[PDB]
DNA sequence: AGCTGAGTGATCCGGAGTCTGAAACA
DNA sequence: TTCAGACTCTGGATCACTCAGCT
């Protein structure tokens, strides 16, 4: 059959395009974390038309205002607290992220109708059902879309599904896969198909490289195509033509923090003038949405306390600071940015331990 | 035939950055 | 040197309305 043998032709390209980046784009597979599927729900019902940093810190900034009383998946926020208190403080909680009023009511709205229907606040068992009575479920609810329900299931419950955003159309139709030219968001029914029989770990895996790519080296707006590694097969080429000391582990300076997670791959660092950067998974204590999907590998935060108030004391890494990851990474040079993936560190917001809130850096 | 209707296109609930061009001055 | 909007940002829900559909 034609099919077959053209499912064949992709897929190969599909994992020489991982290939080519994994020794670029760093190492990364399927990491687990703790969080809750409510957390996930939550988490997507955030990061709706936003950038991802200011989704999250919506998301930490609504965990610090409402947090269960605490020093496996358990909700980091008192839901039936958030239900029962009043959309003002609510709308006035994630207010930095915008669409305050309107995505407060449709959580309170979430939140009613999860009391209603099926008894009080959980949805574990939502991981036995099969997956399609899964999706139908989730995108039964107002506000969650095809999208959001499919980056739910391929991150969550661990499905065999591929969200085609702004970042995957973009990737595929330029790189030779499938100008300024409007796609409407329908190239799933073309891409998907390509894409039905594949590993689940490949799908995880090439997305995070992409979201990745698309925000490293493939963006709108002048992509660095000289540093490029997949110039070469690219379609739409054709169409044109500070430096911080890592702390260790037993380090003294750490006694007042928490214990480092076992699992996190990064180390606390020093940020000299003194303040310190704590790692995202340890800052969480794991436990957060979406497998983490939201932090880069080495995405870190900065302490409020320290910042405000040094913790002064009077191997070398380089970190990269700024507003946003595109922004940072647009690069002339190919080795600079392999560099600052391999062996590098990037930190972009901050963070209080005291309140477990995000602050302005 | 004279009423569907399916399907798309604007719009906006909203903050927070960057980017242009205009202006201005040489 | 200002600076005011014009865009983008892992999208959804409403309302209005041009091309097919038909019988
Ligand atoms: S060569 Fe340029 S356009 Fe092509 S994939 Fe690389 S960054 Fe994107």
């Amino acid at each position: 059959k034609w099919w077959e043998e053209e499912r064949n032709v992709f897929r190969g390209r599909a994992d020489s395009f991982i290939a080519r980046m994994h020794l670029v784009q760093g190492d990364r597979r399927f990491t687990p974390w703790k969080g809750s599927v409510v957390d996930s729900v939550v988490g997507v019902f955030l990061t709706q038309n936003v950038s991802d940093h200011l989704s999250s810190s919506a998301f930490m900034s609504l965990a610090s205002q409402f947090p269960v009383p605490f020093v496996s998946t358990m909700d980091t926020v008192d839901w039936k607290a958030i239900r029962a208190a009043d959309v003002k403080e609510v709308a006035e909680t994630i207010k930095s992220r915008g669409m305050n009023h309107k995505l407060a009511e449709r959580i309170q709205g979430f939140l009613d109708r999860l009391v209603n229907d099926h008894g009080s606040i959980d949805l574990e068992w939502l991981r036995d059902v099969p997956p399609d009575k899964a999706k139908e479920y989730l995108l039964s609810f107002n506000g969650l879309g095809l999208k959001s329900v499919e980056c739910v299931r391929l991150l969550t419950l661990h499905h065999l599904a591929f969200p085609v955003n702004t970042n995957v159309g973009r990737i595929a139709v330029r790189l030779g896969w499938v100008e300024m030219y409007p796609m409407l968001e329908s190239i799933q029914k073309y891409l998907w198909p390509r894409l039905c029989k594949l590993d689940q770990k490949t799908l995880y895996e090439l997305h995070y490289q992409m979201i990745t790519f698309g925000k490293v080296f493939c963006t709108k707006s002048k992509p660095n195509c000289n540093a490029c590694p997949m110039k070469g097969e690219c379609r739409h080429f054709a169409s044109a033509f500070h430096r911080v000391y890592e702390l260790p582990d037993e380090h003294p300076l750490l006694a007042q923090l928490e214990k480092r997670e076992p699992d996190d791959p990064c180390s606390y660092l020093l940020a000299i003038w003194g303040t310190i950067l704590i790692p995202c998974r340890t800052a969480m204590r794991g436990s957060f949405p979406l497998n983490g999907t939201y932090f880069q590998v080495n995405e870190v935060f900065a302490d409020h306390a320290s910042s405000l108030n040094p913790i002064n004391v009077p191997p070398r890494r380089t970190v990269y600071f700024g507003t946003s990851v595109p922004t940072i990474f647009k690069g002339l040079s190919t080795e600079k940015i392999q560099a600052c993936f391999w062996k590098g560190y990037v930190c972009v917001r901050g963070f209080d331990r005291k309140t477990r809130g995000p602050k302005p850096l």
